[PDB]
């Protein structure tokens, strides 16, 4: 599924993320945007084999299982293909495990790159909330 914006803010809103771990709901969609262009079903490869998967591209080397990343973690005990489902549910709830994990949002890279220190609330202008 290929989320709107407002469409996404909402649906992140509901599922707990505006503030979380005192992170506006700008930060959320403007880091779904750059990992995933909203799209639910993205999938990319990265270099040491693992694979980042769905709208907040969570990594299989440590989050999720995906049967192919040798010596990797589980940390969000879930199946990477969970993390691609039309419903964020599983993502949103691995997102909090990783944004509690003392890195803030330094996690994902285009959040680091594209995010932060930007005018995040853009990203939720004109939305209703
Ligand atoms: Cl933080
Ligand atoms: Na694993």
């Amino acid at each position: 599924k290929v989320f709107g914006r407002c469409e996404l803010a909402a649906a992140m809103k509901r599922h707990g993320l505006d503030n979380y771990r005192g992170y506006s709901l700008g930060n959320w969609v403007c880091a779904a945007k750059f990992e995933s262009n909203f799209n639910t079903q993205a999938t990319n490869r990265n270099t040491d084999g693992s694979t980042d998967y769905g709208i907040l591209q969570i990594n299989s080397r440590w989050w999720c299982n995906d049967g192919r990343t040798p010596g990797s973690r589980n940390l969000c005990n879930i199946p990477c293909s969970a993390l691609l489902s039309s419903d964020i549910t599983a993502s949103v709830n691995c997102a909090k495990k990783i944004v509690s994990d003392g890195n803030g949002m330094n996690a994902w890279v285009a959040w680091r790159n594209r995010c932060k220190g930007t005018d995040v609330q853009a990203w939720i202008r004109g939305c209703r909330l």
